[PDB]
């Protein structure tokens, strides 16, 4: 999907969800 982790194979629906990843202290600061 045109939505998928910088990491994991998280696939989300839009750019809302994929960021709340991002945003959380998953794994992508930088
Ligand atoms: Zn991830």
């Amino acid at each position: 999907r045109p939505y998928h982790c910088s990491y994991c194979n998280f696939s989300f629906k839009t750019k809302g969800n994929l960021t709340k990843h991002m945003k959380s202290k998953a794994h992508s600061k930088k």
